[PDB]
C-alpha cells in the first residue's frame, strides 16, 4: 500500500534548482547529510541522558556510509532517533518552506548552492548526485517506513517490510550515471576528511568484495 503526495511548491521549486543549475562542487551533498545524522544522533544521545531505555533500540551511535556499484547506490546509515510518519511527510523533519525561501533570496543575494545547510535544507542536496532517494528510517514512536521520490514533484510513503532497522535513517542514493565517482573508496574518503573531520560519531566506511 503506497501514498503519493505532492511536494509543497516551494520544495518542488528547491528541488528544481538543485537539479538545474549548474554547479560543479557537487561533494557537499555528502557532508549535509552526515551533518544531518550527527544532528540525528544528538538528539537519541540528549533523550538518552534522562531516559536510558530509549537506547533499547540499539546503543550504538554511529554513521555507516556504504557504497554498491552493483546497484549503484551509496547509502548514508545512521542510529540517531529516526523519523515519524508525521515527520516524513512533513518534510523530513525540516521547516523547508521557510528554510527554502531563505535560500532563493541568499541565492539571488551572491550566495552559492553549497550553503544549504545553513538554510536547514541539506537533505535535498543529495539531488546534486542523485537520481532517485529512499530514505527508510525507524523511530522508537512509530512503524518502519520508506519514503522515496525521483523529484518531478511526488515523493512516496510506505510501511517498510524490508530489513528491519532497529532506530535511526537511512538515506539511499541511486546514482546518477555520471556521479558514480562517489561509489570510490578513495573519493568518499577525502570527502569526509575535507568536510567532516569533526563529526563526534564514527564514520565507518564500507568496502567492496
Ligand atoms: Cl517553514
Ligand atoms: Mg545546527
Amino acid at each position: 500500500e503506497v501514498e503519493t503526495f505532492a511536494f509543497q511548491a516551494e520544495i518542488a521549486q528547491l528541488m528544481s534548482l538543485i537539479i538545474n543549475t549548474f554547479y560543479s562542487n557537487k561533494e557537499i551533498f555528502l557532508r549535509e547529510l552526515i551533518s544531518n545524522s550527527s544532528d540525528a544522533l544528538d538528539k537519541i544521545r540528549y533523550e538518552s541522558l534522562t531516559d536510558p531505555s530509549k537506547l533499547d533500540s540499539g546503543k550504538e551511535l554511529h554513521i555507516n556510509l556504504i557504497p554498491n556499484k552493483q546497484d549503484r547506490t551509496l547509502t548514508i546509515v545512521d542510529t540517531g532517533i529516526g523519523m515519524t510518519k508525521a515527520d516524513l511527510i512533513n518534510n523530513l523533519g525540516t521547516i523547508a518552506r521557510s528554510g527554502t525561501k531563505a535560500f532563493m533570496e541568499a541565492l539571488q543575494a551572491g550566495a552559492d548552492i553549497s550553503m544549504i545547510g545553513q538554510f536547514g535544507v541539506g537533505f535535498y542536496s543529495a539531488y546534486l548526485v542523485a537520481e532517485k532517494v529512499t530514505v527508510i528510517t525507524k523511530h522508537n514512536d512509530d512503524e518502519q517506513y520508506a519514503w522515496e521520490s525521483s523529484a518531478g514533484g511526488s515523493f512516496t510513503v510506505r510501511t517498510d517490510t524490508g530489513e528491519p532497522m532497529g532506530r535511526g535513517t537511512k538515506v539511499i542514493l541511486h546514482l546518477k550515471e555520471d556521479q558514480t565517482e562517489y561509489l570510490e573508496e578513495r573519493r568518499i574518503k577525502e570527502i569526509v576528511k575535507k568536510h567532516s573531520q569533526f563529526i563526534g560519531y564514527p564514520i565507518t566506511l564500507f568496502v567492496e568484495k
